[PDB]
């Protein structure tokens, strides 16, 4: 946004700007600064993170189209995603577009594929267990959907993958935010990222 990004914010936040949801969440480790920029662009700079996830959307989701674009540059683990959560079963999702260093879908059964957007995404479902959520601390589900060629910027069919997911037999409750999520964990990087 150069001059045009907003002021600096370096602790938890939600809120609604120029039209756009956006959630800024940190654990509070090393240094996360986010900041809003005109229409749906926002930048976030990490150093030496803990966890973070942070991105413009709408709240709540309705399956839309969505067409992102910018630039994603982590120095570590990093992931891009079209990210959010459903209420009633508590479930966090992630459409992941790219991922640095660590596939966060490790350790998980494949479910299956789906092919969307040019691309085609493996499908892994996974559990978190007395983890921060939404709701406070929580167990739930989460989903993956995890493109095999990785990239930054295009079209996410949302709707593709939330059927996709349910015909694996993964049930999604009622749709709380969906974002364009940047995502790190002990990591540095910097991104600026429009959601259209
Ligand atoms: O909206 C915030 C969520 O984004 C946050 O979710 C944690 C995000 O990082 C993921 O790796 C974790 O699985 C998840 O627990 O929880 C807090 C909430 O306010
Ligand atoms: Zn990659
Ligand atoms: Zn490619």
């Amino acid at each position: 946004a150069g001059a045009g990004a907003g002021m600096e914010i370096t602790s938890s936040e939600t809120g609604t700007n120029n039209g756009y949801y956006y959630s800024f969440w940190t654990d509070g480790g090393g240094q996360v600064t986010y900041t809003n920029g005109p229409a749906g662009q926002y930048s976030v700079e990490w150093s030496n993170s803990g966890n973070f996830v942070a991105g413009k959307g709408w709240n709540p989701g309705s399956s839309q189209t969505i067409t992102y674009s910018g630039e994603w540059n982590p120095n570590g683990n990093s992931y891009l995603s079209v990210y959010g959560w459903t209420q009633n079963p508590l479930v966090e999702y992630y459409i992941v577009e790219s991922f640095s260093t660590y596939d966060p879908s490790t350790g998980a059964q494949e479910l299956g594929t789906v092919e969307t957007d040019d691309g085609t995404y493996k499908i892994y479902q996974t559990t978190r267990e007395n983890a921060p959520s939404i709701e406070g601390t929580a167990t739930f589900n989460q989903y993956w959907s995890v493109r095999t060629d990785h990239r930054v910027g295009g079209t996410v069919t949302t709707q593709n993958h939330f059927d996709a997911w349910k015909n694996a037999g993964l049930e999604m409750g009622t749709h709380n935010y969906m974002i364009v999520a940047t995502a790190g964990y002990q990591s540095s990087g910097s991104a600026s990222i429009t959601v259209q």
